[PDB]
């Protein structure tokens, strides 16, 4: 209160406890590029190798489904099922769902489910895993020349890179791009069929002699008396070498030579999966993902990792080298570079402006001291409220600067402006000042802490941002009026005592000469007014909506996709076409390009591929030219005559949730009981439909892979029976040759390795190829695969999703050039009803976001808005004047809006908590000059005119001087065209043109509003 | 089985999947000759014994398709309790009737 | 043990190195006899180790049921001699014509600590020492090891090694908290500057 | 304040405490036993008043 006038130590240890807390804040906050946004994920995936698309969905997928039920918090669940025999199911739940709960309930139910999977699926093992996507690093390891092909680097990076990492401070999460090692035995039909003998005898041989046996105790108890002896008994151990799998004895033939597995086979140390080759600049290469961990400082644990990644490079093989893509360190280090920079830079403006209007260097010391200890006080209490260090939260802090600085510019000016006239001492003009403003103060708090509570109170991923700005507005404005009812008046009855001039006299007289002139017909402002308001309605009508601005991150993803049935040489082919262009025509800017082939977005097959493509600091890319929109704008000519494929480049994604603010995901469900062929027609019934009419919908497109040719084996049962060869055997025969059979696991130099049996490639390439397959009659002779077998070319998906339990297509697409994102939904809908009899559709990712909170903001801000009136009514204790204030913030928004209109950005999350924040300025404006009026009209008895001219010409110079502050406070935002320069520019654009049309209306239409109001 | 044996598979295999947890201070393992494996996770003070053994039972079935048949068999114990005895309680007989 | 003076009862938490046997099968002898490798290997696990076979029922309560050998038939590296394997014409062959014994060492127990081998230690400070001097004079003699050897304070060791460390941080946090309450309640500086310098006394 | 020993908790009296044999390597129960027999016999007589 204003007892602290008379006691300053006890305001400055207060300060002091302030600056020491935020200092130990400092010290311990977790930082990270955004906070935990999307909804919890849990991801289940099983492995059925050699199944097809349909085999998977028939045995494993739906299996998983129908016992996903029970658990707590679930929003939707889509499962995929590809031809590479992958199950991939994600679960996704509620926010604020504990992931480690939903992660232990769905694996407990999948643990029950387990023994209704087939075994092949239950060797392998089917991981659920949580998904947060907080990638940190992708640092990868090169081989120099050509010596350590991709699978040796993957093998050494899982087996002595992985466990040393994963346990360093603030590292939660490792996953590993490549297959580690496998003992692969490659058959021969021809040497099987010259020794009699069929894939399954190799497997059993291989299962018995690759085996551990526990021998036991020589001794052991019960032992007889006297016993002196006891040790352990080895009698078989695991094989751990190809050499030692070759000499696996099969059969002994009655001349008594020893066949042996090398005779049949080629044994050799190869990869568990080879279906993906990785490439880094042309390179063979593995990589691993760091993924963080929670409470960790982003910082530290990057440097962590970097100086345990150097000292293990000491230990690398050969021309073992790490590179580090996807780095996102520099960019948390840049946000804090630029919030700090921001908070000098307003401090030196805040001194300037004071010794500018004031001319008294003890009047600019207070704000200088005042506002860091507000600062560092946020941070602390930002660390005990749980608060990360995020970009939001930094940005909330910024604008927090300028929220600070206004409360300090007015007490202190309104402090020396009572030393200046009445000719009073520092102490009783601090007492005087401090009565004249303690209500104004506590009503200003209130009313901006109703603005900004909604912006806390929303739901969904955009709700966890509005939270975060919301909570850092609220702490910093909360404890800004705390310390200047504390600190700043001891400062001021302590450290203060008792050309431009000119200039700012003519403005004043200026001023009340353009009142006195008005105020006599208000009724032609008033209905100008109007006028704004309606122009207010139609830029509102008329700026786009977006959600988050697009950094220059400096990386970019570029997707190359065959037509079908394509193999993986043309897909590396295209690759290498695009790495090629991608590091000779732009290597000024493009660093390195990592290939992925045979792994997509859409599905995992061998007729896709990717490209991470990572630029240069943007230290030396400057300009427009060298921009990553530019760059890909670029790319995107030079890449589209690459020769059947349809490579395509795009820039990531600002936050890994979401992208795309204007597109929407639906899923087209067939529900009823039509087949696929039946949801496929519909599918492309849409498609068609929609493209019909393309003012609305312009991207409507599948994102699904299409039908392929299949090859079809028709086995004579009947035939194999009669010929005495048994349908079993036929059936795993052709399983294992072409498909790979996973035998067990063997010891290599310590870790678990598997043992996988195989036919050789070029037996298994070619349709001819299960000609010289045979099989072994019940009486010792092996005949042909080609007598009791028929061949067939048949068509099938390569890829089935399913959503919710029910077959659907997911039909993504986007939104027209203006025409809202809930237009092309509710135009989708009733699309979908008039498709074909038994289809339905779902809105699932970010259209389920908006279908479930819509009229939420509306419903906010219309409590927010009788929240402030109430508290209005409070402070003025009258019903009709908090109305003269409640009449002035649409001038504060028109500017805005029209500034933001003239530099053509949209509506972004960072306009809108800047549209706020100039808001609550006009409001707190206008709030102290109706407090004077009132206490003028209240004592010294005036009327309301001579009261309200008499509050603005009082309140003239800290209007002035607060709003100089803030707009040059935001001038290098708009300025800046560098690293992170979206959300600056952004920032800088609306609080700009939002808070100099703010005071300039408003110190102008306060009078006419304050006498209108009154007389009615 | 042997200590090594046990060492090789078992211990090895489950404890390459115990780096992801919450507040890990410590962990520590055995292998004896007689076939017993006895991993143990010390975490950090204030921890919640029962998001600990939630995360480690999670992270436990990862490695659980990599362990070797007749040590699933006999069950995987995930225990939150303290690791020191309480209080022993014998049994004896009194003319001797009953043996051990 | 040569320094008593500083530490006294040092022992190991462990097992030492003992003899342990070893069994080798000849897979091609077996195989060219008619006898199967898989044969062998399980009468030897069940006869000298176990066989979890089944449950029954013992009081109203479900139990094991387990096969061994009797104890005199696995006592000695000899008794190996007496167990037979039929052949797949039903002849019994003596388990000692394709097999070989011999002895070897290893480890009755192996111990890691932070994913890496380790040797737990124990032991008591000496009369008059404390625990703090023990545990200095342990890391100095650690100190002068083999190059690639580290030590690592666990369980008690752990915790006190914390409060030592963290001790002087809190007495200066505690000592800034009384200033700053001090300059709170009297309105001066001057009175927790005479206050504080009665600490040290 | 350099020359006070340092220490976590003082050491109590708690009533009870243990005691362990350790045999050399490759030895049976049948000596551990006699060893445990010693260990107790010679607790319960030459230290029978506690
Ligand atoms: C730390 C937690 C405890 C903080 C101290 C609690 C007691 C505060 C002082 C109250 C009694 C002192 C006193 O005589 O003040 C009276 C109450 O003043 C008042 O108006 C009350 C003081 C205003 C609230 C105190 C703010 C402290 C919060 C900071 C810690 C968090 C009248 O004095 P007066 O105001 O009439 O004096 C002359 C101006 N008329
Ligand atoms: C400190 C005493 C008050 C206290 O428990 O702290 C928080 C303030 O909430 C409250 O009790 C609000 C009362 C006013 C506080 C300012 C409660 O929140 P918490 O973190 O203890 O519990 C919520 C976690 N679910
Ligand atoms: C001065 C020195 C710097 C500040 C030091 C920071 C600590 C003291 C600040 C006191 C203000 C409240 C913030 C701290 C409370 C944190 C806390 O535990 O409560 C959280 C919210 O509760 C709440 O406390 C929410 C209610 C807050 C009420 C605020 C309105 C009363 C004060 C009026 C402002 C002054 C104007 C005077 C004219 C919930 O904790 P959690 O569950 O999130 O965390 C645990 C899991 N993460
Ligand atoms: C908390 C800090 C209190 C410090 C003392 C300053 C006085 C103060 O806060 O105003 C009192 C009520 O608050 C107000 O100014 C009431 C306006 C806020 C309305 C919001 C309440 C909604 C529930 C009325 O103070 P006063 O008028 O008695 O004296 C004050 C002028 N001399
Ligand atoms: C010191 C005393 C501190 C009082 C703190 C009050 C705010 C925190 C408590 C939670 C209130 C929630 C509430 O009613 O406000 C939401 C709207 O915001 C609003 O109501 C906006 C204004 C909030 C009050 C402004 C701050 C206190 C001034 C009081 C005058 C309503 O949304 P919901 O929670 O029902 O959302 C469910 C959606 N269906
Ligand atoms: C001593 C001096 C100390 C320094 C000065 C005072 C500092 C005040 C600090 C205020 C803390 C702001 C953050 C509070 C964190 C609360 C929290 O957990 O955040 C969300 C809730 O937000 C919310 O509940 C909204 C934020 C609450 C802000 C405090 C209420 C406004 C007070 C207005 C009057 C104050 C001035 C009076 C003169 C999550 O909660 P959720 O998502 O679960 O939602 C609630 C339903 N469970
Ligand atoms: C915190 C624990 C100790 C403070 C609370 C104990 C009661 C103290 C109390 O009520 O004293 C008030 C005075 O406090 C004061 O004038 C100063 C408040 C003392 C606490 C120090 C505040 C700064 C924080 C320092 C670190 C935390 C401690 C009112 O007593 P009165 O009315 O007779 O006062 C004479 C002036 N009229
Ligand atoms: C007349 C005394 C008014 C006191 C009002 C509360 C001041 C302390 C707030 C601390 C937060
Ligand atoms: C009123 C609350 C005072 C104590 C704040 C503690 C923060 C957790
Ligand atoms: C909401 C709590 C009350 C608002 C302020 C009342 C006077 C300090």
């Amino acid at each position: 209160a204003n007892y602290f006038i008379d006691r300053p130590v006890f305001a400055w240890v207060l300060a002091i406890i302030m600056m020491l807390a935020g200092g130990l804040a400092i010290m311990n906050l977790p930082v990270a590029q955004y906070p935990q946004i999307a909804p919890p994920t849990i991801t289940v995936s099983a492995t059925y190798p050699g199944a097809d698309a349909q085999t998977v969905e028939d045995s494993v997928t739906q299996v998983i489904e129908q016992n996903m039920n029970g658990l707590d918090g679930l929003m939707y669940m889509s499962s995929t099922s590809d031809a590479a025999g992958n199950a991939s199911i994600t679960l996704t739940f509620e926010t604020g769902t504990s992931p480690d709960i939903a992660q232990v309930q769905v694996q407990n139910k999948l643990q029950l489910a387990m023994p209704s999977l087939p075994e092949a699926v239950q060797q392998q093992g089917i991981s659920v895993d949580k998904s947060s996507s907080n990638i940190l690093m992708v640092a990868a390891f090169i081989s120099d020349n050509g010596s350590l092909n991709q699978y040796d680097i993957a093998d050494y990076v899982a087996s002595n890179i992985k466990d040393p990492l994963s346990r360093t401070a603030g590292v939660g999460s490792v996953q590993l791009f490549g297959s580690e090692y496998a003992m692969r035995i490659w058959l021969d039909p021809q040497k099987l069929n010259k020794y009699n003998l069929v894939p399954s005898d190799v497997i059993s041989q291989i299962k018995v002699q690759n085996n551990q046996i526990s021998g036991g105790q020589l001794g052991g108890m019960p032992q007889a008396a006297d016993q002196q002896l006891n040790a352990s008994i080895i009698v078989q151990t695991r094989l751990q070498t190809p050499e030692e799998f070759g000499k696996i004895l099969l059969k002994v033939q009655q001349d008594g030579s020893q066949v042996l597995l090398r005779d049949v086979a080629r044994v050799e140390l190869g990869a568990e999966d080879y279906s993906t080759v990785a490439r880094y600049n042309g390179k063979p290469a593995a990589g691993i993902a760091i993924k963080l961990a929670a409470g960790a400082n982003a910082l530290d644990t990057s440097r962590a990792v970097k100086e345990e990644l150097n000292r293990l490079s000491a230990y690398f093989p050969a021309s073992l080298k790490t590179v580090y893509p996807y780095d996102t360190t520099p960019f948390i280090e840049i946000s804090i570079q630029e919030v700090f920079k921001t908070l000098v830079e307003a401090i030196i403006l805040v001194f300037l402006v004071m010794y500018l209007f004031l001319q008294n260097f003890r009047a600019t010391i207070i704000p200088t001291i005042a506002v860091p200890v507000v600062i560092l006080g946020t941070f602390a209490i930002l660390s005990a409220v749980g608060f990360t260090i995020n970009t939001l939260t930094m940005f909330g802090m910024v604008l927090a600067i300028g929220l600070l600085v206004d409360d300090a510019i007015v007490v202190v000016e309104n402090v020396e402006r009572v030393i200046a006239e009445d000719k009073l001492p520092p102490k009783e003009a601090t007492h005087k000042s401090m009565g004249q403003i303690q209500r104004a103060l506590v009503g200003i708090a209130v009313v901006l802490s109703a603005v900004f509570m909604p912006m806390a109170f929303m739901s969904g991923a955009t709700g966890e941002i509005y939270r975060q700005f919301s909570i850092t507005l609220i702490s910093s404005m909360l404890l800004s009026v705390f310390v200047a009812m504390s600190l700043t008046p001891a400062l001021c009855a302590t450290i203060l005592k008792a050309r431009f001039n000119t200039l700012f006299e003519k403005s004043t007289q200026h001023y009340t000469d353009s009142t006195r002139s008005l105020l006599r017909c208000t009724g032609r402002y008033m209905v100008v007014y109007l006028l704004i308001c309606a122009g207010m309605a139609v830029l509102f009508l008329r700026t786009p909506t977006s959600f988050l601005p697009e950094e220059d991150q400096g990386v970019f993803m570029t997707t190359a996709q065959l037509p079908s049935g394509a193999t993986m040489v043309n897909t590396t082919k295209v690759l290498q076409q695009v790495t090629d262009y991608y590091l000779t025509k732009e290597k000024d800017n493009v660093q390195s390009v990592f290939t992925f082939g045979g792994f997509g977005f859409s599905g995992q097959g061998q007729n896709n591929g990717l490209a991470f493509i990572s630029l240069k600091p943007w230290s030396e890319r400057v300009g427009e030219e060298n921009s990553v929109t530019a760059i890909i704008q670029r790319a995107m000519i030079a890449l589209s005559s690459i020769n059947k494929a349809v490579v395509f480049p795009f820039n990531l994604p600002a936050v890994a949730e979401l992208g795309t603010a204007s597109g929407f995901d639906m899923e087209l469900l067939d529900n009823g009981n039509l087949g696929h062929e039946k949801l496929t027609q519909a599918r492309n019934e849409l498609l068609s439909l929609a493209a019909q009419s393309p003012n609305q919908v312009t991207g409507v497109r599948p994102n699904g892979l299409e039908d392929t040719p299949m090859f079809k084996v028709n086995v004579n049962a009947a035939k194999a029976e009669a010929m005495g060869v048994a349908l079993s055997d036929i059936n795993q025969t052709i399983s294992t040759a072409f498909g790979s059979s996973y035998v067990n696991d063997f010891l290599n130099q310590g870790r678990v390795k598997k043992v996988y049996v195989q036919a050789g490639t070029p037996f298994r390439m070619l349709p001819d190829n299960i000609n010289q397959w045979y099989v072994r009659n019940a009486s010792g002779t092996m005949a042909p695969l080609s007598a009791y077998s028929s061949t067939e070319w048949t068509y099938g998906s390569p890829r089935l999703e399913r959503y919710n339990g029910i077959p659907s297509m997911e039909i993504l697409g986007e939104a027209a050039a203006g025409k809202s994102t809930g237009d092309a939904m509710k135009f989708m809908a009733d699309l979908v009803a008039k498709l074909p009899a038994g289809v339905g559709y779902s809105w699932t990712g970010l259209s389920y976001q908006e279908a479930l909170s819509s009229n939420q903001a509306p419903a906010l801000y219309a409590i927010s808005l009788v929240v402030v009136f109430l508290a209005l009514a409070a402070l003025y204790e009258s019903w009709s004047i908090p109305f003269s204030v409640m009449l002035v913030v649409p001038l504060g928004v028109v500017g805005a809006l029209l500034a933001t209109d003239l530099r053509g950005l949209s509506n972004d999350v960072y306009f809108q908590v800047g549209l706020l924040t100039t808001i609550g300025l006009s409001a707190k404006n206008a709030i102290l000059i109706v407090e004077f009026a009132v206490e003028m009209m209240q004592k010294e008895g005036k009327t309301p005119i001579e009261a309200i001219i008499e509050a603005a010409r009082m309140r003239l110079r800290p209007i002035l001087m607060t709003s100089l502050a803030f707009i040059l406070g935001v001038l290098p935002l708009v300025i800046s065209h560098g690293a992170g320069s979206g959300a600056q520019n952004a920032v800088g654009t609306g609080v700009m043109g939002g808070m100099f049309a703010a005071t300039v209306l408003a110190i102008y239409f306060v009078p006419v509003f304050f006498v209108v109001v009154e007389h009615l």
